[PDB]
């Protein structure tokens, strides 16, 4: 008995953005609350969307409060503004801080309380306000998930939100808005979307369902991440990716995840280190760790990364996804080591003890100790 | 390119999902619930067990029987009267295709007024039809995923399509164990039928990688499994696996497409009143044989993934590997040799042939038709 | 899940294992033993050297010899009376499958009272029974290690399967030096239903890791050293192979289960007179066509097994090269090519179907069979 | 003439210890004496009509004072709840059953503490038993039932019945085994691992064992360790050692631990069953060899006289001499 939690509609191509409006005037809206961050706001993009919004008959206002590692205070404050402007709906244009603040503003407004008292899982009881995600990265995959991140203010820990009622109700991913993302930016997004992909093949709650989509993510990613990475401009490669990481959201959403993200989640918000790069400096040695629980589907990651794996053994063809993960990452420059990024070996032990709290630890397919955490972390140290 | 994908939002598949109806029935505001179902799952008192569980959970539900095989548009404005009568904000359905189409048509009504024959087609309808709750018994039609209702007109002998994504249902409940003592002929119509829709959605015109996605891995597990739930309808892994393959292939052709697999098989079942499964497991060969030269490279796929070893092998040759597997599960499972045995008439190839034209269907054939390509289909697909 | 597994807890396999009887009867405690045996095995004197053995440990012996081939439940109940006469506290049973089941079923209806017919089906008798040692002289039936007797109905012609944990025999003792006279039609007759058990027991529904270990080295062994044992008899090291295989097929159908091919050859036996492994090696490929959509993937095993090579092939070509397989051993042996050369009429099918379809068996098949399926079997191997 | 001896009912699967008194009632027992799981036993035992009684001395190792202990509270039957210790203390013909809570040892189908009498008179296993055994354990107990497993198939008085077992053991051990290191609440994993542990244990007690149980009861002894992982250490160079004795049957256990020797003579496919040992015990964190676990140089010597006077030396494929063993407890120092 697993339960399935996607998006009932999602716009996915070449001018899904135009579609807001509509989208929202089926789901009944009649005032909505544009949630970004201050950049986009600056370049016009939440103008469009507001405008595109109103043609449907469906009024407007701006929430360009959005920071990266959203924090309570500014929660609140959305929540604030959603009251005062008498919203009915959220709309986020961004990356995963946007989307994340959005989901957080919807839950505090319809079920009340602080965001700090919907820390873990919930159940929360009341009808919750309709969440429209518009993406602008291909990765994250938050356009499709139950899940927000939120940091508390005084005391300077992050919290996850883990609801099926946060799972937004519109995801919009258009390929068009992802054009401008740089080489290094397109780099991390995507290594995290394969993440995603390879983390929730492995899972300990992966249903056949959840393993269609990393499947296909995993071989929609192999060919069009490099091809996205090397130019920008390719609208195709753009699009296969967008698709990619949706898929992949959906995947890890229901599946789950793993050590690779508990690991650079202490790494990245201790040492200030982008998400993606993080987790491709570590993924290689986690799935090592991981090779004893599930090596049939390590095999089969190393034939949809790319690798010949004919008259090979199971066992074989499973250290050969570890290859071709080392392959990828040094056609991306992903770092070396994790000592390359500046982590300390004395804290390695505190990474791993955060690491081993985190609500992902529990999905990845082997069991771990603290201990196992930390040899993880020390054989990533260095190449 | 904006392609939209419309899937129920929370989907239970799995053993005892059942009873979860009034849990999710709770956690959508519902207060009053139709339950909508056929006459037999009635008497062995399944609706009477979910009804319970909608009461304890706190809400409160009513019971229409009335839904028959071949939905039609009596029954359908019938319980549309019944839900107003009880005053009920919610739908509940409990068994096949059958009792799924007449409640999404039943909900649809009921809110934007006139008969559901007038909702042929595509709708975008601007009334919104109440939360649909739909409870599979058969491994097959995909209804709880998909956004169409064929209500069958018999005023015109046809089998209607009825698209709208409000009557995508809002709750999918997908238990194995109701789907247990299915014989083996419902077993193999209800099987074949879900491996036409993941085959008819790979070549369809308007599949994307998303639906490409569900279309493999049902095809996949169709392969493996159905024969196994087939030869022992008492192994729960064989049922629940063909539940996953049903599932993802309801949601492939419901945005991706079907084609004229399900356009000659709407006529023939429709007119001659035959089971849709065994219909399509007849005609698939030949339809999948006219479509070869629009999608030669996933076809040689489709060889692959139902069972073929088409190694150093021509991409032709691999595709024409794909009508050979075909007919190979046909002759495991003893779907019929030709449409002849099943009582069709060929003086009536003509008017099933034309009137599979106009079936939404053929705009999704990976090739575009003429009235005649398809009679000459139906044609080959009466001997042998 | 939880599964039960019966096995002699002491076997004695190899040459010149007949010596220790006696030796194991004293340690197990026995003053009165009962040889049943057939007359034929007692004009050869096998009679007397084993009671030569017996009668040095210290145990008081008389022989039975009215053990026939088709044992019928009035040698069941006769023998049964010739137990309570010489107030025999142990049985040691020398012969095939007939001698053991008959000294078997004595113990059990001296045990509990009621005739023989009384325990057709899965029994679980509460009277203890007296010590069983049994001697095998074919390297078939297996009946050594097994919970089952064969004994016939006289009315109704039904080889009525008996089963009961308490029959399960105390000591078994497997000697292939008392196996080298047997002619090579029965050397072909009990190797063929070894390798039935071991197939049977391979797709077996109750299948467990352990019976199925036993049976995959039961195919293995039957495949190399059976022919070798049926062209020279002389050729004591396959003797001996041919003896542990049927040991290890005995005890994989005992606590695995087997199918309709005995179900099928019950009756044919019963209602025609006919060997038992020939009946069995009759209808096997065809019963294993019927259920091959079950477990595809252990007939492409089987194939493997019985000597063909699968490379390059699709797992439904593998699994019908065990079919060929088959078909090819039966004409290596001469085995006839249809029921119809052995006196089957086609007006006792129906009855046959029918009583095979009550057959416990039925219920271990892995494709769960209608009377009709099973009528279809016995019809196509009626002739080919 | 080669004798097969194992108990004559045994119930393996999930949920198999709610049938102890049930087979209790088949052997026609009155009372019990089981040597907080031993409160629910007793209950299940009682709700047959069978009276109990509980002997809570289960000393590890061996002895001799808790089985006088036992006698004293005579009783009609024994019960014997956990791994090898508890088993080999109540063999002190009364029935025998055993509960076995350890994939490994397989002492619930033995005849050792050496006599057939003292073969359980029923096994039972329980995966459900095992889903808390830590991970350690779980390798430990797991390694020693490969141990098992492969001694026997190379062992000299194996039979085509013991052979059978093994095989399958080794099978289910390669694709299992990892899976319950990796997650021990996966009941598949354990339930594959004890139909395993079961099918080796019969399979050693009828073909026999060699020099790496030889080796690894004095290391074991003397400096108190863990017999799987004992085992673990010196079976690459043991199976070196043997590997011209059986060299067909260790390309055969090159290809049931997962390699490839396909295009292979027999010599390296053979060779390749040390690279598999090898490959294994680098993914379960074995010790690299006997020096990190406190063995030294001083006392190899005397282990190696005391493992050729151990009956498993005579059970070795290969005959060995004093200095033959020396060297591979030798060579199994360091890495
Ligand atoms: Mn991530
Ligand atoms: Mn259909
Ligand atoms: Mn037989
Ligand atoms: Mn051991």
């Amino acid at each position: 008995t697993t339960n399935f939690f996607i998006p009932p509609a999602s716009v996915i191509g070449r001018g899904a953005v135009k579609e807001v409006g509509t989208r929202l005037k089926q789901i009944g809206a009649k005032k909505a609350l544009i949630v970004t961050d201050a950049f986009l706001h600056s370049t016009g993009l939440s103008e469009e969307v507001a405008k595109n919004i109103r043609e449907a008959g469906v009024d407007v206002a701006i929430f360009p409060k959005a920071q990266p590692d959203p924090a309570d205070t500014q929660v609140h404050e959305g929540v604030d503004v959603f009251k005062q402007e008498n919203c009915d709906s959220l709309v986020s244009i961004g990356g995963g801080s946007s989307h994340d603040t959005a989901k957080a503003i919807g839950l505090v407004a319809a079920n009340g309380g602080r965001i700090n008292d919907y820390q873990g899982v919930n159940s929360v009881e009341k009808p919750v306000v309709p969440v429209v995600a518009i993406t602008t990265t291909a990765g994250t995959g938050s356009e499709t998930t139950s899940l927000a991140v939120i940091t508390d203010s005084a005391r300077k820990v992050k919290m996850p939100v883990i609801d099926e009622k946060i799972t937004p109700t519109v995801a919009i991913v258009d390929p068009e808005l992802m054009v401008k993302k740089p080489a290094g930016l397109t780099i991390a997004t995507g290594m995290d979307a394969l993440s995603h992909a390879i983390e929730a093949y492995v899972a300990k709650g992966a249903t056949p369902v959840t393993d269609a989509f990393a499947i296909q993510a995993m071989k929609l990613i192999n060919e069009y991440l490099p091809k996205a990475v090397a130019n920008g401009e390719d609208i195709e490669a753009r699009e296969k990716m967008a698709y990619a990481q949706y898929m992949a959201g959906v995947a890890f959403n229901n599946g789950g995840l793993g050590l690779v993200h508990s690991i650079s989640h202490q790494v990245g918000g201790v040492y200030k280190l982008q998400h993606g790069i993080c987790n491709s400096v570590n993924m290689p040695h986690v799935c090592a760790f991981n090779l004893i629980a599930k090596t049939e589907r390590f095999a089969h990651i190393a034939e949809l990364l790319g690798e010949n794996v004919a008259g090979l053994s199971t066992a074989a063809a499973a250290e050969r996804a570890i290859v071709a993960l080392e392959r990828i990452n040094k056609s991306f420059g992903i770092p070396s080591g994790y000592a390359e990024m500046g982590v300390k070996e004395e804290d390695i032990e505190l990474l791993a003890k955060n690491a081993y709290e985190d609500v992902c630890t529990q999905s990845n397919p082997r069991v771990p100790t603290v201990q196992d955490i930390a040899q993880i972390i020390k054989n990533a140290m260095l190449e």
